[PDB]
DNA sequence: GACCACGGCCACA
DNA sequence: ACTGTGGCCGTGGTC
């Protein structure tokens, strides 16, 4: 099983080295003879000799081109000239491409910034994680010593606590009386320890949340103070830092550190992702958190340490868990993609099909696009149009049935085979027209897109039957993760053709798709209130919701179950409308703002205040309840008692403060604001007092009594003290609860009046 | 100083 | 930095 690669450098000679696990041992291929290239576009072909000439400056020696072959690749489709220019060093590339792109005779350069390592991946059509290969892993956490208006790291690491499949233990350099700590004495006599766990343990994985910012970085710090040699590489290196935009990531050679903090960001939805909120909401069981306030108090008193080594203890063995859960997906992500799991699971779903697109266009001989210039990126600014969205007819519903396309826009590209290489090509003697946008595709040949997303949904329907066939409990869900990952992996394709700063940007496509899509949509919607006499409530882009007025529900299932077989008869090549399902009721308010009840008693929220992060989870609570009163039994009148109830308990000030938070994201620099709202009130305030609020940070205020502003009102909840402080009932009852349910139950005739 | 457009956040497909 | 479509609110600007 490859793991990842690298390069190192011999005599000036760079020496890829891929990193693999085969029967059951660790081991090390090395490639002395894949050579860096990038390619170039002449004017005229002898122009190569002035070229092959150029000379620039890196490192006190002269950089040069070594040689250089002439080949005949495909650009959008078209048969193209191109001109090979290899070069002895990575590192060569950098020096010398901006020099070149300047030559007189050289229209462009092509994949010229390509990592080397990853080249190699893509150049021999190698894929990481591929076999049954188990991973031995091993998470691990730290305690440090904090003060405030300190350096970062100028207190020492208190706690080194590891767990794996023989448990969670801690190191720690003070007598804690626990079965699962080791002591020692010093901090460098921990960090030495820690060392030697990992180099005896020898993991495939390292895993931390948040190691690519905190613990690595701490712990570097404090070796470099106490003089240790921290070489967790297999290599026997030390942890390699790389940049990941405007923060770091951490390198461990010969390993994987998985990182389960961006993981875990783009895989759930939370309000706040510490590590305690999201073991509990991953398990559901809770996790206690001490603070660092607790823990140097309690490292400096020298008092109840036991509870500090407890919660270290618990951060590496929840550590290890999510590892478990999250990263056998991440492996077969990376195996999709190919591309290392340490590349994959730093990486956006944006940023991976510009990886799996390589190696395809690697794969077919097709010259990859550049990435766009400023100026081409000011071409890319125009808009299109997107889904089709109803009015809901709002109100609550009987008896309705939910029809789906199957994968609306995969079918559309590969149905009328969709790709910027087939976008008004001349001299073909089949088309496909788009409507609206008038956009004629070829259909002589396959284009680039239409064939990918073809082998790729082919082989998601191979996978998902050798799943239901396998005998095999692991291999069922490692197939089971494939298939999943190649539904979300196709339909970021059409994102990517519209996208200002992708290689293969089309805005015609991309709104060509679109319009095949809208097109399609709401003739079925046409035709199922025609032909069949139902009533369409709600439409999204890619499916709608629908009953018969005043109809049984076997009337309504049945009768849909024929308008789909009249309908997939009618619709073109790949596109099916199928049966998502039947609902016994559903309340629709506005557009993207549904709730549905299965037959079975599971209600389905969409887009309401119960699922949104920045609302109060009193408001979320209270409309959920107010969901169930009448999803589950049409019980008006239950309802609005639940409204009035909770009401007064605010007002008596009866309801716990934690229900009352609100979770609001910053987007950008506190400078480039300019509009403050409440969080970013808050954040402006917390700033002013020395605390890091960048990108990303989850702030989480409440609303105290008062008057006039919020902002100016609003505290961290990390602040509250309920002998210090009464929240704004008035607020909380008024701009939250009673606007969430009224929304709602408006539909009854019901004003805020009515819900006191 | 009541009315409103809207930065700004997050959801949906 | 995958797309376009969309609801909602605290805030300050407006005549
Ligand atoms: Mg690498
Ligand atoms: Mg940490
Ligand atoms: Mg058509
Ligand atoms: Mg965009
Ligand atoms: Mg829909």
């Amino acid at each position: 099983m490859i793991l990842d690669t690298d390069y190192i450098t011999e005599d000036g000679k760079p020496v890829i080295r891929i990193f693999k696990k085969e029967n059951g041992e660790f081991k090390i291929e090395y490639d002395r003879t894949f050579e860096p290239y990038f390619y170039a576009l002449l004017k005229d072909d002898s122009a190569i000799e002035e070229v092959k000439k150029i000379t620039a400056e890196r490192h006190g020696t002269v950089v040069t081109v070594k040689r250089v072959e002439k080949v005949q690749k495909k650009f959008l489709g078209r048969p193209v000239e191109v001109w090979k220019l290899y070069f002895t060093h990575p590192q060569d590339q950098p020096a010398i491409r901006d020099k070149i792109r300047e030559h007189p005779a050289v229209i462009d350069i092509y994949e010229y910034d390509t990592p080397f390592a990853k080249r190699y991946l893509i150049d021999k059509g190698l894929v990481p994680m591929e076999g049954d290969e188990e991973l031995k892993m091993l998470a691990f956490a730290i305690a440090t010593l904090y003060h405030e208006g300190e350096e970062f790291a100028e207190g020492p690491i208190l706690m080194i606590s590891y767990a794996d499949e023989e448990g969670a233990r801690v190191i720690t350099w003070k007598n804690v009386d626990l079965p699962y700590v080791d002591v020692v004495s010093t901090e460098r006599e921990m960090i030495k320890r820690f060392l030697r766990v990992v180099k005896e343990k020898d993991p495939d994985v390292l895993i931390t949340y948040n190691g690519d910012n905190f613990d690595f970085a701490y712990l570097k710090k404090r070796c470099e103070k106490l003089g240790i040699n921290f070489a967790l590489g297999r290599d026997g290196s030390e942890p390699k830092i790389q940049r990941m935009g405007d923060r770091f990531a951490v390198e461990v050679k010969g390993r994987i550190h998985f990182d389960l903090y961006p993981v875990i960001r783009r895989t759930i939805n939370l309000p706040t992702y510490t590590l305690e909120a999201v073991y509990e909401a991953v398990f559901g069981q809770p996790k206690e958190k001490v603070y660092a306030e607790e823990i140097t108090t309690a490292w400096e008193t020298g008092e109840n340490l036991e509870r500090v080594a407890r919660y270290s203890m618990e951060d590496a063995k929840v550590t290890y868990e999510l590892g478990k859960e999250f990263l056998p997906m991440e492996a077969q992500l990376s195996r999709l993609i190919g591309q290392s799991l340490w590349d994959v699971s730093r990486s956006s779903t944006g940023n991976l099909v510009e990886w799996f697109l390589l190696r395809k266009a690697y794969e077919r001989n097709e010259l990859a696009p550049n990435k766009p210039d400023e100026k081409e990126l000011a071409r890319r600014r125009q808009k299109y149009e997107g889904g089709y969205v109803k009015e809901p007819e709002r109100g609550l519903w009987e008896n309705i049935v939910y029809l789906d396309f199957r994968s609306l826009y995969p079918s559309i590209i590969i149905t009328h085979n969709v790709s910027p290489d087939t976008l008004n090509r001349e001299g073909c003697g089949e088309y496909d027209v788009a409507p609206q946008v008038g956009h004629r595709f070829c259909k002589d040949l396959p284009g680039f897109i239409p064939s990918l997303l073809g082998d790729l949904l082919e082989e998601r329907q191979k996978i998902k039957k050798k799943m239901k066939a396998t005998i095999d409990p692991i291999e069922r869900k490692l197939l089971d993760y494939r298939q999943r990952l190649i539904k979300i992996l196709a339909n970021s394709v059409y994102g990517h053709m519209g996208f200002e700063n992708a290689r293969w940007y089309c805005k015609e496509c991309a709104e060509s798709v679109t319009a095949w899509g809208r097109e399609y949509l709401t003739m079925t919607i046409k035709e199922i209130e025609e032909k069949y006499g139902f009533k369409v409530i709600y439409s999204d882009t890619d499916g709608f919701f629908a009953t018969i007025p005043g109809a049984d529900a076997e009337t309504v299932k049945k009768k849909a179950m024929e308008f789909l077989k009249y309908i997939n008869a009618k619709l073109p090549g790949a596109l099916e409308l199928e049966y998502e399902g039947f609902y016994k009721r559903g309340f629709f308010v506005t557009k993207k703002k549904y709730a549905v009840i299965d037959e079975e008693g599971k209600i389905t929220t969409r887009g309401l205040e119960i699922v949104r992060r920045d609302w109060s989870e009193i408001a979320k609570e209270t409309q959920a309840r107010v969901l169930e009163a009448l999803l589950k039994d049409g019980d008006v009148e239950k309802a609005v008692r639940i409204v009035k109830e909770v009401t007064e308990k605010l007002s008596k000030y009866e309801v716990p403060p934690e229900k009352l938070v609100i979770h609001k994201q910053i987007t950008r620099d506190l400078k480039d604001y300019k509009a403050t709202g409440p969080h970013v009130a808050v954040a402006k305030r917390l700033a002013a007092r020395g605390v890091k609020i960048r990108p990303g940070t989850v702030i989480s205020y409440i609303v105290l009594k008062g008057s006039g502003r919020i902002g100016d009102r609003a505290i961290p909840f990390d602040e509250f003290d309920p002998t210090k402080h009464r929240y704004d009932a008035e607020y909380y009852i008024e701009k939250q609860v009673l606007p969430a349910v009224e929304r709602i139950l408006r539909a009854f005739g019901y004003r805020k009046e009515d819900l006191r």
